[PDB]
């Protein structure tokens, strides 16, 4: 079984894990109503994603024999100013997850519990790719510019990365 101080950082990780996936799934809608159907269809599909990782690690609680602790789902951010308002946001809360990741990590390290350490190495690969991928798409989009056809070409370009996986 786990320590009882694991248990609850974990927990709290499950409910970092829910607020994402409904912080990304809300963009998403708002990119639809304006127009930006690309990038509306993009932050879907993550919140998916999103959703998968928070269920992965309910998963490790429940073959561990911990306690689940659900708890309450803030509302979120509802209106943004643009795309690159958007995915700046977006690329923001991932790094932020980045670092709730590590905090665990090390956690797991000092208090010796190797099974969970090796465990969440998967979220440390799988932060390395996602902390990527959405800091190209903002450098992209600031590569492109607002003028000119900049926005469509921007939301193609976004497109294109969602159906390419």
């Amino acid at each position: 079984m786990l320590s009882k101080e694991v248990v609850k950082l974990l927990n709290e990780q499950i409910n970092k894990e829910m607020y994402a996936a409904n912080l990304y799934l809300s963009m998403s809608s708002w990119c639809y109503e304006n127009s930006l159907d690309g990038a509306g269809a993009f932050l879907f599909a993550h919140a998916s994603e999103e959703s998968d990782h928070a269920k992965k690690l309910i998963t490790y609680l429940n073959e561990t024999d911990s306690h689940v602790e659900l708890q309450e789902v803030k509302q979120p951010e509802q209106n943004f100013k643009s795309l690159l308002d958007v995915f700046e946001k977006t690329y923001e809360h991932e790094q932020f997850i980045t670092k709730s990741i590590n905090t665990l990590v090390e956690h797991m390290l000092t208090h010796k519990d190797y099974s969970t350490f090796n465990f969440l190495q998967w979220y440390v690969s799988e932060q390395h790719e996602e902390e990527a991928l959405f800091r190209g798409i903002v450098d992209k989009i600031k590569l492109i510019g607002e003028h000119g056809n900049g926005l469509y070409l921007a939301d193609q370009y976004i497109k294109n990365i969602a159906l390419s996986r």
